[PDB]
């Protein structure tokens, strides 16, 4: 089925999902000077204090770290969502570089990863449902550049030896997410897609402008594990991110000036 590699990557998925080539598609490329500050965006409001982690697992796409979400235990409000979405699992996208491996674009600059935390519109009552909703997910999305370690994703890095290939999966309670935020909520916001098949159109993103900062060492980490299962040959995770799309008839709207 579909992957990152040269034969079943990005610029192949339209054949089997044709909304690849959609209204609403993501990523997108961010144009700082194009994007419209929204005065009437209610401050964004990240609740992730009663946050329940419980597995993390190399689906060989990614790594999933996964929320138990049987409750508003940790959910996003405010900024332009309405209601409550609630957190069911957070992964990245990364690169084989430094200098790539985002998949949304600033002003055309690759970062050289991007951490989602995915939410849904409680409204609609499961995660299946929400995909068919157009305001069903809320992602919100975080820049990684790579200097000074980040202490709250150490705990992350030092599992991924044990998920090294697809399907394993580990234990991982006890997690707090907070660690993973920058010091400042300022993001973009505009309606788009899952950026992998089935690349559903449910998705209001949210995208912080500051980036936060990561290790060599701890990037370096992400790219040892594998696309492959077990006994395989091996296949490094890396470059896991689709390229930017067309924005189309989207406008991306500023929380800030
Ligand atoms: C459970 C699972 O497979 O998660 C997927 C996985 O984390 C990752 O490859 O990105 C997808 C792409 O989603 S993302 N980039 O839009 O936020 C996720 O897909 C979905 C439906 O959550
Ligand atoms: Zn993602």
């Amino acid at each position: 089925h579909w992957g990152y590699g040269k034969h079943n990557g990005p610029e192949h998925w339209h054949k089997d999902f044709p909304i690849a080539k959609g209204e609403r598609q993501s990523p997108v490329d961010i144009d700082t000077h194009t994007a419209k500050y929204d005065p009437s965006l209610k401050p964004l409001s990240v609740s992730y204090d009663q946050a329940t982690s419980l597995r993390i697992l190399n689906n060989g796409h990614a790594f999933n770290v996964e929320f138990d979400d049987s409750q508003d235990k940790a959910v996003l409000k405010g900024g332009p969502l309405d209601g409550t979405y609630r957190l069911i699992q957070f992964h990245f996208h990364w690169g084989s570089l430094d200098g790539q491996g985002s998949e949304h674009t600033v002003d055309k600059k690759k970062y050289a990863a991007e951490l989602h935390l995915v939410h849904w519109n409680t409204k609609y009552g499961d995660f299946g449902k929400a995909v068919q909703q157009p305001d069903g997910l809320a992602v919100l999305g975080i820049f990684l550049k790579v200097g000074s370690a980040k202490p709250g994703l150490q705990k992350v890095v030092d599992v991924l030896d044990s998920i090294k290939t697809k399907g394993k999966s580990a234990d991982f309670t006890n997690f707090d997410p907070r660690g993973l935020l920058p010091e400042s909520l300022d993001y973009w916001t505009y309606p788009g897609s899952l950026t992998t098949p089935p690349l559903l159109e449910c998705v209001t993103w949210i995208v912080l402008k500051e980036p936060i900062s990561v290790s060599s060492e701890q990037v370096l980490k992400f790219r040892k594990l594998n696309f492959n299962g077990e006994g395989e040959p091996e296949e490094l995770m890396v470059d896991n991110w689709r390229p930017a799309q067309p924005l189309k008839n989207r406008q991306i709207k500023a929380s800030f000036k």
